[PDB]
């Protein structure tokens, strides 16, 4: 122990007198050795899931995860069965596959877990400061609130005519379809569905003057703010790059545009029942007195946009792409559009949208194939025990749920790699609490979160977009349906999900082909 100690520092000295060349080359190499030793070790533990083995240190396994997903849960769940972890680029995520999954990730009390500390980074560089994932849970939990109060029916009767003309409008100017002057045309549902979901949703969230504001070059300050909001945010939120300027540049310049908007009214006292800004202008006050200001009013708007943006265009794309091959669907909802509509001789309406379950079952079997989704993430905060395990997830790890893995399993859904509308005949709803309910701050839902189907998720963080997005996907297929036929170019076929994106949106370039239905059918207004 004596001369023990001494060879110690000797070691450490006679260590600064290698060359670099071992130096360097050592020092990649001794991470390497101590994490596989690490790994070895952590096997032993009663205490802990099953961990992925990976050879790169702190990279873990983001490329197999990254790529495809739902292939690698499908892998792990095999070797370990539901409950894993494993290295993501620094972070260790528990996966807990499968509706139990659900419910210990959805339903974790506040304290154990947080979605903000999970996804800040992704949200509060593009969105702004102060709301969302950029402020504590009860501010999220009431700006939930406020939002739904422009998400009403009584709202979803008036956005359903803006959505409408919207649609028609765009048929009739948009260089990818004119239909008053082709009858038959390509295009890229990733090129259309965005300009479409953008167009539709501002004329209806935000009003018809930010609406206005689409047809002018303030335009490509979406599409610069709409390039900042990219998985890479996880790990780098802010790079001196153009690219980060143009967006934080795009935020700023948008965000002046609401207040501009906001303030305008509130001058004017112009602040009516019309849109989502009007209604955040009357009814943003948290239940401590403390008022939104007209600048978190406005970052809020933009995620509110943003988040519904991305996930409504990837789910019509998908939607336009399993029907391009199915000409007995398009069909089959042709025909529910004739009978619900009269031959078309009656206008679409909200309450008519509710008698066409068929279109309904169309959008809900698609959120199963194609969940926007893949990967709900909670950083844990306290240590979590897993029940009826010996399992303890330790604060510091991320929770990973994925209710659109379980879509795809053909033990809950047979044949799930089959696009079938028909499994959702008697249960066309978007989704419905099975039985009791809970209120988190934002209204009573569902209180058990174990449905196998659960593109919404539940919780504290269930979506409140639901309604809005099938009131908007509802209108916009129900126009495509009753105008067009669309199918693939010869020899094509449903494209694979992209899953590196923000959404599962399908791999590019996604094509269809269009033709009218009725070649000699105009579409009025100016242009
Ligand atoms: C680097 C190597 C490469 C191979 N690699 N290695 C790993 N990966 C990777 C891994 C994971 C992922 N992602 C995909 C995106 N994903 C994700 C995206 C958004 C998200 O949103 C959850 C919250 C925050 O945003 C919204 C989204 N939303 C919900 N409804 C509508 N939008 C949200 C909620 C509320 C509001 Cl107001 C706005 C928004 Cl955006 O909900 C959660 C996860 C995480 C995993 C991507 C790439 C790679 O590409
Ligand atoms: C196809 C359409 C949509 C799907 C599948 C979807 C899905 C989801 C999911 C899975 C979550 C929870 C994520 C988690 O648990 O970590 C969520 C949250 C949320 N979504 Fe949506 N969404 C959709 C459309 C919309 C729309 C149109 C809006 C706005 C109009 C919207 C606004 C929100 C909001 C405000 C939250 C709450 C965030 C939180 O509580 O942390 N979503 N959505």
């Amino acid at each position: 122990v004596g001369e023990a100690l001494e060879y110690v520092n000797i070691g450490l000295s006679h260590f600064l007198a290698l060359p670099l060349a071992q130096r360097i080359s050592l020092i990649i190499i001794i991470p390497f050795i101590y994490n596989i030793v690490w790994q070895l070790l952590y096997s032993l533990r009663k205490d802990r899931p099953p961990l992925v083995f990976y050879w790169i240190p702190w990279v873990g396994s983001a490329v197999v995860y990254g790529m495809k997903p739902y292939e690698f849960f499908e892998e792990c769940q095999k070797k370990y069965g539901d409950i894993f972890s494993f290295v993501l680029l620094g972070r260790v995520m528990t996966v807990y596959l499968g509706p139990k999954g659900h419910e210990f990730v959805f339903n974790a009390k506040l304290a154990d877990v947080s979605a903000e500390a999970a996804y800040a980074h992704l949200t509060t560089p593009v969105f702004g400061k102060g709301v969302i994932y950029d402020c504590p849970n009860s501010r999220l939990m009431e700006q939930k609130k406020f939002v739904k109060g422009a998400l009403t029916k009584e709202a979803f009767k008036s956005y359903v005519p803006l959505i409408a003309e919207e649609v028609y409008k765009y048929f009739r100017d948009s260089k990818n379809f004119r239909l008053n002057e082709r009858t038959t045309g390509t295009i890229d549902v990733m090129v259309t569905q965005p300009e479409m979901t953008i167009f539709t949703a501002s004329r209806s969230l935000l009003g018809k003057e930010m609406r206005a504001k689409l047809d002018t070059d303030f335009a490509y300050l979406y599409s610069d703010l709409d390039k900042g909001f990219t998985p890479i945010n996880f790990v780098f939120p802010n790079l001196p790059l153009e690219h980060y300027r143009k967006r934080d540049h795009a935020q700023k310049a948008i965000s002046g545009t609401y207040m501009s908007l906001i303030k305008e009214r509130r001058k004017n006292n112009d602040i009516q029942d019309r849109d989502l800004i009007d209604s955040l202008m009357k009814n943003s006050t948290y239940k401590d007195g403390v008022k939104m200001t007209d600048q978190e009013i406005a970052n809020l708007l933009i995620g509110v946009l943003m988040g519904g943006q991305h996930t409504s265009a990837a789910t019509s794309a998908w939607i336009l792409l399993h029907l391009a091959e199915r000409p007995d669907v398009q069909q089959e909802l042709y025909e529910e559009q004739m009978r619900v509509l009269d031959g078309g001789k009656k206008e679409l309406t909200y309450d008519l949208l509710q008698e066409m379950p068929l279109l309904n079952q169309t959008i809900k079997e698609t959120l199963r194939m194609h969940h926007p989704l893949h990967s709900l993430f909670r950083k844990v905060m306290k240590d979590m025990h897993v029940p009826n395990t010996s399992y303890v997830i330790p604060a510091g790890y991320h929770v990973l749920v994925s209710p659109g893995y379980t879509h795809l399993r053909d033990e809950y859904f047979p044949n799930a790699h089959q696009f079938n509308i028909h499994r959702w005949n008697n249960d066309s709803a978007s989704s419905y609490s099975v039985g009791e309910e809970v209120d988190y701050g934002f209204g009573a839902i569902s209180k058990g979160v174990s449905s196998p189907y659960l593109p919404f998720s539940g919780g504290r963080h269930r979506c409140i977009g639901e309604h809005f997005a099938y009131c908007q996907l509802g209108v916009l297929m129900s126009i495509f349906i009753r105008t067009l036929k669309w199918h693939y170019p010869e020899g094509k076929t449903v494209p694979p999900p992209d899953f590196t994106s923000m959404v599962t949106l399908p791999t590019g370039p996604a094509k269809i082909i269009w033709e009218k239905r009725n070649p000699e059918q105009k579409i009025g207004g100016r242009h």
